């Protein structure tokens, strides 16, 4: 069956791990976990294809950008995350972008930007601010909670179709 390589990537503590165990275990993860890489295989329909998703995820830590780099190489498609309420979070994703092309030689890579933690009533990111950057990059934004799990299939089944359709 077809496999979808995917990448998870983005700054430290966004969401990352827990969007991704929202999707594959069913569970929201409440502790504190940094990732130094970790690979998860799940057999899904998606709007009827029987497919094998491969999720890569990453760490947001820099001292590990050498191994992010070897992974991202291989991906196929990207889940660039930020948190709502970090606003920093936001501006690195700029940052993550460039690297994704380096690594992929590519202008033009299948990709979602996502806005995590979106139960969270202290935003410091608007809609408005990250819809108007991915419609720059030309990519689909998405709004999550890995929490009540809102916009958690919604993102990952986006990118395969995205992947589908470049
Ligand atoms: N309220 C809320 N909290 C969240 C959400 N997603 C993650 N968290 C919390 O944020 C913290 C970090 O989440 P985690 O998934 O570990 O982030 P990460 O991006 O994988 N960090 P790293 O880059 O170190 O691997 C955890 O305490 C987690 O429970 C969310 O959607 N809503
Ligand atoms: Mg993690």
């Amino acid at each position: 069956m077809t496999e979808y390589k995917l990448v998870v990537v983005g700054a430290g503590g966004v969401g990352k791990s827990a969007l991704t165990i929202q999707l594959i275990q069913n569970h929201f993860v409440d502790e504190y976990d940094p990732t130094i890489e970790d690979s998860y295989r799940k057999q899904v329909v998606i709007d009827g294809e029987t497919c094998l998703l491969d999720i890569l995820d990453t760490a947001g830590q820099e001292e590990y950008s050498a191994m992010r780099d070897q992974y991202m190489r291989t991906g196929e498609g990207f889940l660039c995350v930020f948190a709502i309420n970090n606003t920093k979070s936001f501006e690195d994703i700029h940052q993550y972008r460039e690297q994704i092309k380096r690594v992929k030689d590519s202008d033009d890579v299948p990709m979602v930007l996502v806005g995590n933690k979106c139960d969270l009533a202290a935003r410091t990111v608007e809609s408005r601010q990250a819809q108007d950057l991915a419609r720059s990059y030309g990519i689909p934004y998405i709004e999550t909670s890995a929490k009540t799990r809102q916009g958690v299939e919604d993102a990952f089944y986006t990118l395969v179709r995205e992947i589908r359709q470049h």
